Formats: C-alpha cells, structure tokens, sequence
C-alpha cells in the first residue's frame, strides 16, 4: 500500500460544480479555458483547464498526460490538483501560478544577467534530472512551458504542459517527431532519440536567456528546422561579456551528438549552475528542530491516516502556508534535485546538532544512521527510498496547523465516496487503487479509531483519529 500524492487525482466522486467556484479567467490563451476557481469547502484558489469533449486518441493522450502528471512531485514541476470527466468536459485542476511564461520576461528585457539566468536554468535542470530519473521525457522544454509561481523578483519556476511527454525506457529508443523549432533536437528529427533530447532544449533557453536571440533562428520554421538539422551555432556581440564557464555549459547541452551530450544530472552539476550564487537559505534552529521533531514523531501511523495527512498536505496546503517548510527542504536538498535521499537526511541532523551545539561525540558512532533509517522508511509513503517535497511538507508541518476543519471535512468527503457518512475497509481500498485491503491493516485501523465497534469510520471518528477526541 504506496500512499502517493497522485492517487488522490482521479478519486473524487464529486461533480466539479459541486466541489469548485469559478471567479475571474486566466492568462493570454484562448477566452475563458482557463479560470480561477475557488475550491468551496476549504477557500484555496486554483487554474482550471475546461477542455470541451468537443475539443477533444485525443482523449487518450489528455489521460496519458493526467498519468504523467500524477507519477511527479516536484518543486519545480506544476502541480496538478484533480482530474474530473463529465458528458460535456474535462477540467484539470492544478496549482495557480500568477508570475506569467517566462516567454513574456524575455520578450520584456533585452536579456538576463547571467546570474539570473542561472537561477532559472538551476531549476529547470532540478526538474528534468528529476523526470529523467523517473523515466519522464518532457519533449517540449520552451520558455511558453514555464511559468513564474508569482510577479515577486524572487519566483520560481515551474514546468508545465506535458502534452508530449511519455515514459522513455532505456531498451527501445523514441521515435515520434515532437517539438518545437526553435528548442527541438536533431536526433528528434532524424527520428531516433532520448531523453537527451530535454536537455539541448534547456540549451537553446539558456542560449536565449543570455543573449536575447535563439542559436537557430530563421525566417519560417522550415529553415528553423534546416539550421537545428545541422546543428551548427556560433556566440557571434553580446557573447563577449558573458563567462567562459557559461558559454562551456551552453556548448555541452548543444553538444550535437547524443551519446556526447551532457546528461540532465551533470549540467545540474556543472560548475557555473553550482558556484553562481553562495547565498545561504536562512533557516533558524527553532524551525530546523520542529520540523525534525515533527519527522521522527511519525513512525507508528496506521494506513487510514497517514493516506488522510497526504492528501491534506500535498493537495490542501498552498505555497504561502508552506514557506518554512520550503526553504527547509530546498537547505537540506544538497544535490538540488528536489527530493531527500539517505545521505540528505543524515546531513541535515548534523547540520542541526551543530546548529543547536550539541556535541555529536556524545552519541554512538551510527546513532545518527539509526535514526535516519527509521525516520526514512516510516515518512517515505510510496517506499521509493527518497522523500519527496509533498512527503515532507506533509510531516514536518505543525499538525495542529495542518489539520484545520476545512482540510479534515475535506479529507473526510474524499475518502467517502459514496457518502455514506462513514469510511469503509473498501473505501481505503479503493483509495489506495488496490482491491481489497487485508484484515490485518483494516483491523488495525479500527481497534484505534472505531470507538462505537460498527467496523467504519464516521466524521467524528476520523476526525479524533487525526486530532484527544478532538472535533471541529
Ligand atoms: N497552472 C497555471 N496557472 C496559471 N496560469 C496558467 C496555468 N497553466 C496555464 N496557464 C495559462 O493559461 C493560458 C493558456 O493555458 P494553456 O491551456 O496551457 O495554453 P495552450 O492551450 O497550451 N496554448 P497557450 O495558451 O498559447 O500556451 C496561458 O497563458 C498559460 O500561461
Ligand atoms: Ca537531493
Ligand atoms: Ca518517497
Ligand atoms: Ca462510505
Ligand atoms: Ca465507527
């Protein structure tokens, strides 16, 4: 029983009408697709994409890409909410970002100092070694396909639309030819590719970001593609002041053949997105020492629960209640690839008892391997061996904070499908996307938490589950 933040997307039984309230639209696309709605039981905004079935094998793709968007959680990848189908639409629910394509930021600045663009392509690389370890291609990596999470100088990005994106494998090569001329790879052309393919994509971006222009460029997109095809560019006045270290990185991820370009982990790597900023993230130890505390209270959770705390924390909680927890994960994520592994975790205890000048000598040699071992498997809810950023949010977050009414009322209709007023062992089934659950894990759930013995999970019940026969 993998508890994953995607699981909750499709799970509602709900009609959209009945859970969302359009206000205003959204952004410079076709009128009205796009809208800002206001989720009715808990006040939190967010974009909807309403898709006419009248626009939409298309049908097939659209669910590929709900598929895709479900198996990632990212810091720097959109975040979708829900997924809903009725006779007349689609509607994808998904996180809002107000900071506009990062399309519009160029064509608004002749171009970006390179430390501002390193700040961008820094997180961009973050999200496609992350994919690209999942075995997520994106296939249309373009400053359209970015979007800044708000106006404030400081926004991040986040990657959006995986309409082309698929799984790749490393036995059978891609074939499709997909893309965009501007920032589209020559294997994709020639029609025989991998994931390499997103990162000279995120070579032409960097390439644009530093000069203004694209490295091929053309009148039409038929000698766009003629000069991709080629694959020859050159830094010809601008160039002159950008970095030796800059222009090294650009010419690894336009390296033209494949097996010699740059993966997605090495340009993360590379010197010039590595040492372009020494800024430390400011974290105090009180909030360091919460969000430990709150980790390693964790293990223990019965699988009623912890489904129940995921949701809330991955679909419930917006960017502002999360900024502590935020800056904390993104500190303890040495490697920035956006998730905690083993040695992440380890470091960041140390990091706190010298933080708190506690004398590491004091404990066993492993003591601090111990804990993080228990800590890891009990917080790692789909077991995959690393702690993803909802995963995080979800148990380092202040619980009383977390549980507030609107999130437990919310939580509690999610899991009761057919609104019966109580959760059944096939309800958590069903969450879980599994047939049955066995006597044992529901048997271990009711002797905590069914107080009136009628073997579900009323309001009530769940709600004290969660909070000393707290109800609210
Ligand atoms: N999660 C989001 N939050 C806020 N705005 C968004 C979000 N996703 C898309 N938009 C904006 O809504 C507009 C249309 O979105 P989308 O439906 O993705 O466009 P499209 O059909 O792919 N073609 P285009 O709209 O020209 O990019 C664009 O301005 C997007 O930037
Ligand atoms: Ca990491
Ligand atoms: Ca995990
Ligand atoms: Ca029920
Ligand atoms: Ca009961």
């Amino acid at each position: 029983l993998h508890a994953t933040p995607g699981m909750f997307v499709q799970h509602s039984t709900a009609i959209f009408s009945d859970r969302y309230k359009g206000q205003r639209v959204l952004g410079k696309g076709s009128f009205g697709e796009v809208i800002l709605c206001k989720d009715k039981i808990t006040g939190q905004e967010c974009a909807v994409k309403v898709i006419s079935k009248r626009q939409v094998t298309d049908k097939e793709s659209l669910l590929r890409e709900v598929q895709l968007l479900k198996q990632l959680d990212h810091p720097n990848i959109m975040k979708l909410y829900e997924f809903f189908e009725d006779k007349g639409y689609f509607y994808l629910v998904m996180e809002v970002y107000t900071g506009g394509e990062l399309f519009d930021e160029i064509i608004s600045r002749k171009r970006f100092s390179e430390v501002d663009a390193a700040r961008i392509i820094r997180q961009v690389l973050s999200g496609i070694t992350y994919m690209h370890k999942n075995k997520i291609v994106h296939r249309d990596l373009k400053p359209e396909n970015l979007l800044l999470e708000s106006k404030s100088k400081d926004a991040n990005i986040r990657i959006i639309d995986f309409g082309l994106s698929t799984h790749f494998e490393a036995s059978k090569k891609m074939k499709d030819k997909i893309g965009t001329a501007y920032y589209i790879a020559p294997e994709v052309l020639h029609g025989t590719y991998d994931e390499k393919c997103d990162v000279w994509s995120t070579g032409v971006i960097l390439y644009i970001l530093l000069s203004g222009c694209p490295p091929f460029n053309g009148a039409n997109e038929y000698d766009i593609l003629k000069k991709v095809e080629k694959g020859k560019y050159t830094f010809e006045p601008q160039w002159k002041k950008v970095s030796e270290s800059a222009k090294d990185l650009i010419r690894k991820m336009l390296t033209y053949v494949p097996s010699m370009r740059i993966s997605a982990r090495d340009a993360l790597d590379h010197e010039w997105i590595q040492t372009y900023t020494k800024e430390q993230i400011s974290v105090d130890v009180p909030s360091l020492d919460n969000a430990i505390l709150n980790i390693r209270q964790f293990q223990g959770t019965q699988k009623l629960a912890q489904a129940a705390l995921l949701y809330m924390g991955s679909k419930l909680t917006s960017q502002d209640e999360t900024k502590e927890l935020t800056a904390i994960f993104h500190k303890m994520d040495k490697n920035g690839d956006g998730q905690l592994d083993r040695a992440e975790l380890i470091e960041g205890y140390k990091e706190l008892m010298r933080m708190k000048g506690q004398d590491a000598s004091m404990l066993d040699a492993s003591a601090v391997e111990h804990e993080v071992d228990q800590v890891l498997d009990a917080v790692d809810f789909d077991k995959n061996g690393y702690i993803e950023y909802s995963e995080f949010v979800t148990v380092a977050m202040d619980r009383k904070t977390l549980l507030s009414r609107e999130r437990l009322e919310r939580a509690f209709r999610m899991f009761d499908s057919d609104n019966s007023g109580k959760i059944s062992s096939t309800e958590l089934a069903t969450i879980f996307g599994v047939s049955d659950v066995d006597s044992e894990t529901w048997k271990s759930v009711l002797s905590e938490v069914d107080k009136n013995n009628d073997g579900e999970v009323d309001f009530d019940e769940f709600q004290q589950m969660l909070l000393l026969c707290g109800n609210l």
